[PDB]
């Protein structure tokens, strides 16, 4: 099909498409759109905002919904409604672990950003990376089912953001396990071959 | 099947879950358990916090991704993999307005509470309101596919809390169609029968 998809020349929230597009042997137009020139964009999206992934003419906005999607067209998502259940409450869990670290991170005032931190690093951090540690030790290096689904391209995909916003680039010394998803993801061809013919950027 | 319900005495993230076994005529204890007693049950939850629906003694958690699943159980989740996509995407916008005004309610600093508000006012509220009303005119009443499904439970459960945490009680006197979904679940007999023999609660 015509595929086109559009998000911002970062991997937050969009590389995990990216990276679902790139297992499926799907090409597609990688339309990396900047700051500058978005909101000649923005109207033209279903909600707003990106990503938004448009096959064929049509467009699939929210960026779980699009990676549920592609994962089962990929024979990602599970064999049966309860696979699929585990995989899709698995990758609810990773959100909340994204928001927690989103609501430090987009604070704009440094004191009050300091001591959300601090509460967070009492309060939920800690319980938050044991119980990832669990699931992906349970999981044997993914984030459900003991083997490669749909979520572990969204960990794959948001892994650096998470990382930048949590404030812990070595978060992975403690927790060995957490860049196991990631292997995962890129131990396959298609993929490492994306990843190696596309651009970095730090989340 | 054995069914046993377990979140707290309020509607929030819980209450769809609730509907939805409702609507499926899947009769279920619905434990409501104190705040006082809870930490005895925290341990023996999947992810150390509710709700969990239990079925015959295998336990789900993470509120949408079980609404999801009771939606496909029950017919509520369209009949082909873009219709299904349209339900998760409308519930993941929906799921961004509630984060939004999470950010504001739970921010114990009233100072700090009344500029993240005010910011939110001129800044998401507006356009998050205009996008919601577009959606449920588009779609007739409802979140998603101009009919029932699951994403009106979702909606249905948490509309309390999210105007709780929106502070606009009177939300929809300029949004009248913001109550249509909540109007489509009530509708239902069986989901009318539960609602009139339930507690009812704030949020
Ligand atoms: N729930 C949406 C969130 C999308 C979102 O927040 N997009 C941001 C970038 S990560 C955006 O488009 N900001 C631009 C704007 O709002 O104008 C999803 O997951 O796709
Ligand atoms: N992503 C989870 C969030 C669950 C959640 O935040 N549960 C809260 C209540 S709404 C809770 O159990 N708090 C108790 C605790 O953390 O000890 C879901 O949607 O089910």
């Amino acid at each position: 099909p015509n595929v086109k998809f559009y998000y911002f020349p970062v991997k937050a929230l969009g590389e995990s498409q990216r990276l679902l597009l790139a297992y499926g042997g799907q090409e597609f137009e990688d339309n990396r759109i900047s700051s500058e020139n978005w909101p000649e964009f923005k109207p033209k999206t279903p909600f707003g905002q990106m990503p938004v992934l448009e096959i064929d003419g049509k467009q699939y906005a929210q960026s779980t919904a699009i990676c549920r999607y592609l994962g089962r067209k990929y024979g990602l998502a599970g064999a049966n409604d309860e696979e699929a259940f585990e995989i899709d409450q698995n990758v609810e869990f990773l959100n909340d672990i994204r928001a927690s670290a989103a609501s430090v991170h987009y604070e704009k005032d440094e004191a009050v950003k300091a001591k959300k931190k601090a509460e967070l690093e009492e309060t939920k951090y800690p319980f938050f990376f044991e119980k990832l540690n669990e699931i992906l030790t349970k999981n044997n290096g993914h984030i459900a089912l003991g083997k490669l689904t749909w979520g572990d391209f969204v960990y794959a995909g948001m892994y650096d953001y998470l990382k930048a916003m949590l404030q812990k680039p070595d978060l992975e010394q403690k927790y060995p396990a957490f860049r196991k998803p990631i292997e995962a993801v890129l131990a396959i061809p298609k993929v490492k071959a994306y990843v190696d013919a596309a651009p970095r950027t730090e989340l």
